[PDB]
């Protein structure tokens, strides 16, 4: 395979399914990732991982550059061979993290530097720590904007980000290995103001990518904005090249920004809330720690067909969650996974057969019935 | 298969070797059996139990009473069904963790009454409610001694336990669907002395049980203690039928048991432990979040075959266990249970060839290097 090689193989009006090969494996679109935070996809084994039909998972280099180090996982061997995921890892910047997680930050026009829940990030380190941990999809550095942020505030930060931008992909390129086997890509900003994300768009496409991230708006926007804003903002962004919708989300949230152009997404919804009681199903999400589950027989959901479904009941994940074991987290994980990998399934499926509209509304009827 | 069969095929001093067949499957002797505290074998799926080598669990009581329910579980299926685990399983009594986790109790001739951490148990209560499990290796209800015990306390304790061992035999037997599908065991008591032990085996063996228990000898004995009790308390036992000895426990414990006679084994020591950091290896324990591991690419055990070792490193599974994640205990715990399962398969093996005496010595000279 390619180091990058994206191909759309059939639309339906802005929505898109096609696949991404890379050296480490062909990525389906539109794609879901599960989230590796700390090396490891809560609560499952890898081979558990790729069993639900994952073919991508995310990598978050704040956790990983605090512990266990990202020097330490270079001399390891890199991430791939530490956890034992051998498919492509797409790796954040780190930037997100710094400013919910972190303390004490000092942030500037050469970068940031913060203390652990001392530490610095910069475009520069950023891009390396990713090409330290042998991330394949690496992240351009950027500087977040809180939501709602004044439209200077949001246009200071939009420009920030667009030098950041232009010096990751300095850094990226100026390391041969890394720009010969690796992914990069960039982050349009702006806040919820089309014109600011109009300049941030016209400025990724000039410097150019191989893929093209929607960020900040998983920070409080409800569904109607972040749609509204999606609306415009994707159509902006190069047809050609993938288009990721960072830190989305909720299975209807995906399902409408596939419809409006969307390839890529990540959430820790899945594996968070699972670990919580939350489980997907098809007529909506269940809290299994409910007492009416306590001797309900059913699966989780009643047509998916993953390991936890066909094997074990409703009552007995309910015990479990309840009781605190490990295996809730673990069960509870695959199958909220594994239900997101359906329906990405789903989505790919419907749009190749160009019935994906008629999905969309059979799914939302249903899951909100 | 028979509702139960005993068979020795090989033997060594006082060693054996041999199967028990039951309806559910064969157990290898000598077994180890893996701890299900409340319906799970906390941090594994029941496949990855049986993929260890265990043929057989156990299954606490207690526990299971307080949480989910007898009553509840009987009217799901049964525990096996409950848990996806449809080998056998044997349950304890309950009375043990009476004593050591419940309060407020309240003891006497007919049983004990006490509070969750109210309930009560007695020998028919008890039987009873491992028949709504559906266990398949019973056991008979006794009254704990503590250790240290004066002679007065043992005989007493071991008196009423006999009493209540009677009990337990005419509830089982008076329970055709009980009596024809399950075993029952009995439990010798007499704390540390010999004089009560052979009394309560001569009990035991007057009122006729499909296997003998050693019971109360991990309870603060030490090595050299608990050994030499076996040394006398094994041989009054029926020879024709299982000794299981309650409890116990680490390596070394283990292979001198079963030098003294024992064929059965159950112990929380390899998944507490394991969740805690501690690593079984052929060159004894290792506490792997010592910062040694740290960048250590060794699996846990360079001779162990299980899959955590095939995998992943030592620094990996630091890491893990370090940052409190779940995937650290998973795989801790597989490893452990793999390593005593791999354990009891070279004893089984060495007693088989009439090389058990010389494994002994090898294992403990490495073991203890
Ligand atoms: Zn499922
Ligand atoms: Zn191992």
């Amino acid at each position: 395979r390619p180091r990058f090689s994206f191909s759309i193989a059939a639309r339906e009006g802005k929505a898109r399914t096609g696949t991404i090969e890379m050296k480490r494996g062909v990525i389906r679109t539109p794609a879901f990732m599960p989230v590796g935070t700390a090396a490891t996809v809560k609560a499952l084994k890898p081979e558990t991982v790729r069993a639900t039909g994952a073919d991508i998972i995310l990598g978050n280099t704040y956790h990983l550059m605090l512990r266990p180090g990202a020097e330490r996982i270079a001399k390891l061997g890199g991430l791939h061979s530490f956890m034992g995921w051998d498919r492509p890892i797409l790796t954040d910047s780190g930037g997100y993290q710094v400013m919910s997680l972190s303390s004490l930050t000092k942030q500037s026009e050469e970068g940031v530097t913060f203390k652990s829940h001392r530490h610095m990030l910069s475009p520069e380190r950023s891009i390396e720590i990713q090409h330290l941990l042998g991330s394949d999809i690496v992240m351009a550095f950027d500087e977040c904007t809180p939501y709602p942020a004044t439209p200077s505030r949001a246009a200071s930060s939009m420009e920030r980000s667009m030098r950041w931008a232009k010096r990751s992909r300095d850094a990226f390129d100026s390391r041969k290995e890394q720009a010969e086997n690796a992914a990069l890509f960039g982050i349009q900003q702006g806040s919820v103001f089309e014109n600011l994300r109009q300049q941030s768009a016209d400025a990724l496409a000039e410097i150019g990518f191989d893929g093209y991230a929607v960020g900040g708006l998983a920070v409080g926007q409800g569904q109607d904005e972040m749609f509204r804003v999606l609306d415009f903002s994707v159509p902006m962004l190069p047809d050609d090249k993938p288009h990721y919708l960072m830190g989305v989300g909720k299975p209807d949230d995906i399902v409408g920004a596939v419809e409006r152009g969307i390839d890529m997404f990540d959430c820790v919804l899945p594996t968070r809330s699972g670990r919580n009681g939350q489980a997907f199903t098809w007529d909506g999400p269940i809290n299994i720690r409910n007492a009416r589950f306590s001797e309900d027989l059913k699966p989780l959901d009643s047509e998916c067909h993953c390991a936890v479904c066909q094997k074990w009941s409703r009552a007995y994940i309910h015990h479990l969650i309840r009781a605190g074991e490990i295996l809730g987290a673990m069960l509870m994980t695959e199958h909220n996974i594994a239900f997101y990998q359906q329906l990405m399934q789903k989505i790919r499926d419907s749009i190749s057969e160009g019935r994906f509209s008629q999905f969309a509304q059979d799914f939302r009827a249903r899951y909100f019935a």
